[PDB]
């Protein structure tokens, strides 16, 4: 199984150093000795009620006092009353009133030493948010407050002003425990199985000394891709372009069909004149060994065997291009003079740069960047990677081994919940209904008849555009049997996850009863050869997940590919296995107009895509003119053949671009024909149950809070006094994630007034516990910080 570690770019030590633990400890007690002098007080109330019917005033009132849990009036407690009442209650009432007391003068002064903590902790939040990795993550992020954050650091008592200090400490919680990519955020790299013998401590993992993160600086795809059109449009860079065929292009013996640009795609259909007929079927013939077209030996080729005219064979192949039935793409990136400045500022070694530095070099390059090609509604044009080259962490098999056994089990049981199944059950019923059982529908009559089904109105539409159409599940009322089956599966398998004791606040499910429950299930339910599972060990052997998608290396090929990078040689990423006989996995080619999806080649075959060219033998390329759509017999689900090959074609996205930035015939492909899934994470407060597959934390631990019960600020630090109250009085912890997720540390008074704000105007608060908790980072070698992990496991 393989294995990669992010972490998160700051230590554990940066957040845990913003707590006003003093003042915290304290508003703790003050809370929690609340509580307990109210619940006595009542309890008095009834002893001394009981004491005043045994007898056959004052009484009354010191009763009532203890009831309501005020002091008692000087009238109500006295020696002549504490002598009538029994030894025993006269002395709980005595200690009541003495705690009382304690307790009144401790409020009194709480607002000062909590004041005085929390300014304190402007200047920690200075400290933790110089480290350079931090600020130069800020920097790319947000420059102008890191400019600010500069200038603190060179000017200090030159206090900033709240919002600034609420801005930089939610990106420091950010860099201290979450771990998403980012900047140097975080940090990426592998992780190996050390085997065995060596983990007489106990440990689940160990780690190197901690690597310098190197960064990879790219540009935006969508940037990249308009600028390089641009390009490819100029007359001049014919000559340095290559050509070929739209791998689209189907001839229907009187019109050409075929995909044009991206991202819009439109499905065209164009009428073919004998010079065009003739100029396309020579394309083959004028083409490498594999499948490019010199463009000056094409239009002497053209001027030849038509008439000449070449001023017109030009003006032709120019019309071919524009239209896109001919695709046009550089030779090598352009070596042209812009081209390789931008390349160079790309691939500059920032050693030896501070954050200023760094600013200024990207606000340059942006500018050579839009005197270039628009920004537009681009929003970021330049990300940056960080990755380490030599192992993180070794593992122990021993200590993993229950864990994965049951994740496995998970990864399978919750195929039943995949957002696309519905999507497969649908196409499979249109194509049944529309060309019947037996029917083989090239894959383009296939994509166009749904996407004409679903811009239109017909009821035979109807489903296609409420499960494949925009917007986002109404099942168990369906027309169609199968979705009225998955309903009722998906009932089945969540009240046999819930159907069960809440002990300490966890459900706990035990694998088997998982393995039993799918042994029952129909074939069409068909669960991934692979997952990329992103875990967090907690506690006693947990395993915690947070996210799941497919997996035949998909992230690990981008992680492969970025260490190759920074290292000066490729990383021998393994290639997806074709098997049983008779089927293979093919990836769409090249990188569908995203830096995200540039990684090592895994699959034999590729999908070859309209403008994306990518990086195989003309033997191997798959192109969507040659794919067709059956129903299969085993499952009655749609799949997808190989018209030259006859092979079961997978389509496979292993590149780490989101599905809707994949243009619409490759969403298409991997939605309705891809084997991957996606996991991600009234009027009271709601409590819900962690729930646990042995070893593996499925939902962690939740608390459902209503607008109206969540305190607001109506009031200065007793407001983080009265919000402790009812978070203490609801069994909600110190630190948890709220809803993205914002890290909420109570102790922390920068996260409390980041979540008071946040929550504002909100229907419901969700509150979820930590977990790990970031006190449960795993310890380190020598000087090097214990920090929060993820790890990315690759399971099959």
């Amino acid at each position: 199984p393989k294995v990669a570690v992010r972490e998160c770019g700051l230590p554990v030590s940066a957040i845990e150093s913003l707590c006003c633990t003093d003042s915290f400890a304290l508003i703790r007690r003050q809370v929690r000795e609340t509580a307990w002098l109210k619940g006595e007080g009542k309890r008095l109330a009834v002893d001394l009620g009981l004491l005043i019917g045994e007898r056959g005033p004052v009484l009354v009132g010191l009763r009532r006092a203890l009831h309501t849990g005020r002091l008692p009036d000087a009238r109500e407690w006295t020696p002549r009353v504490a002598s009538a009442l029994p030894a025993e209650l006269a002395a709980r009432v005595a200690d009541w009133v003495t705690r009382m007391r304690a307790l009144t003068r401790a409020r009194r002064e709480l607002p000062e030493l909590f004041a005085a903590e929390a300014r304190v902790k402007e200047k920690v939040l200075a400290q933790v948010a110089a480290d350079p990795g931090f600020r130069r993550a800020l920097s790319l992020a947000s420059p102008e407050l890191a400019a600010d954050l500069d200038r603190w650091l060179a000017e200090p008592a030159r206090r900033p002003k709240t919002q600034k200090l609420l801005r930089l400490a939610k990106y420091v919680a950010r860099a201290a425990v979450k771990t998403s990519p980012y900047s140097t955020f975080t940090s990426m790299g592998v992780a190996v199985w050390e085997n065995g013998e060596d983990w007489a401590d106990g440990a689940i993992v160990r780690f190197a000394p901690r690597e310098p993160p190197s960064v990879i600086l790219e540009p935006s795809g969508e940037w990249l891709h308009g600028a390089l059109r641009a390009w490819l449009a100029r007359p001049e860079n014919l000559v340095r372009s290559r050509l070929r065929l739209n791998p689209s292009l189907v001839i229907r013996a009187d019109k050409a069909e075929f995909l044009g640009f991206p991202p819009r795609e439109p499905i065209i259909r164009m009428g073919l004149t004998p010079v065009v007929a003739t100029v396309l079927r020579l394309a083959e013939p004028a083409a490498d060994a594999d499948g490019w077209i010199d463009p000056m030996g094409f239009r002497d080729r053209l001027a030849r065997d038509l008439p000449a005219e070449p001023e017109q064979v030009d003006r032709l192949l120019r019309s071919l291009i524009e239209a896109g039935v001919l695709e046009a793409h550089p030779l090598t990136l352009p070596e042209t003079g812009e081209w390789a400045e931008i390349r160079a500022a790309l691939r500059h070694d920032p050693h030896g740069e501070d954050p200023e530095a760094y600013r200024v070099r990207l606000a340059r390059l942006k500018r050579a960047m839009t005197m270039m090609w628009p920004q537009g509604d681009t929003t970021a044009l330049l990300h940056e990677t960080a990755v380490v080259t030599r192992p993180v962490a070794s593992l122990n098999p021993t200590a993993w081994g229950r864990g994965l056994s049951d994740l496995d089990v998970v990864r399978r049981w919750l195929s039943v919940f995949d957002g696309k199944l519905p999507i497969r059950i649908v196409v499979a019923e249109y194509l049944r209904a529309r060309y019947g059982e037996h029917a083989r529908v090239p894959f383009l009559t296939f994509h166009r008849h749904v996407q004409e089904e679903i811009a239109g109105d017909a009821p035979s539409g109807a489903d296609l555009r409420t499960f494949v159409g925009r917007s986002a599940p109404p099942l168990a009322h369906s027309r169609l049997p199968r979705l009225r089956e998955l309903a009722k599966l998906r009932e089945a398998a969540r009240e046999l996850a819930l159907g069960r004791p809440e002990h300490d606040g966890i459900q706990r499910v035990d694998p088997e009863e998982l393995i039993k429950q799918m042994a029952t299930w129909p074939e069409w339910i068909v669960v991934p050869r692979s997952c990329a599972c992103y875990v967090q060990p907690a506690p006693e052997g947990r395993l915690v997940l947070n996210v799941v998608h497919g997996g035949h290396g998909r992230g690990l090929r981008r992680l492969s590919h970025l260490i190759g990078r920074v290292r000066g040689e490729a990383v021998d990423h393994p290639m997806v296995a074709d098997e049983p006989e008779g089927t293979v996995y093919a990836e769409l080619s090249g990188s569908l107009g995203s830096t995200l999806n540039v990684h090592v080649p895994g699959t034999r075959y590729e999908i070859d895509y309209p403008f994306s060219p990518g990086d195989r033998s003309r033997d191997r390329r798959l192109p969507l003119s040659d794919l067709e759509v059956v129903l299969a017999p085993e499952t009655g689900l749609a799949e997808l053949r190989s018209r030259r090959l006859g092979f079961r074609v997978i389509p496979l996205h292993l590149g780490m671009a989101a599905e809707f930035q994949l243009p619409p015939a490759a969403r298409f492909l991997e939605r309705a024909f891809g084997v991957t899934y996606l996991l991600h994470p009234p009027q009271e407060v709601t409590r819900y149950p962690r729930v646990e597959v042995g070893r593996v934390v499925v939902q962690r631990r939740r608390w459902l809070a209503p607008a109206g019960t969540l305190p607001i600020r109506a009031d200065d630090a007793s407001y983080l006094l009265r919000l402790v109250a009812w978070t203490d009085a609801n069994g909600i912890p110190t630190r948890s994630f709220v809803r993205k997720p914002l890290f909420l540390d109570l102790a922390n008074p920068f996260l409390v007034k980041v979540f008071e704000r946040q929550i504002r105007d909100c229907a419901f608060v969700l509150f979820e516990e930590a977990l790990p908790d970031p006190a449960d980072a795993p310890p380190r070698e020598g000087s090097d910080l214990p920090r929060v992990i993820e790890f990315l496991v690759e399971l099959g």
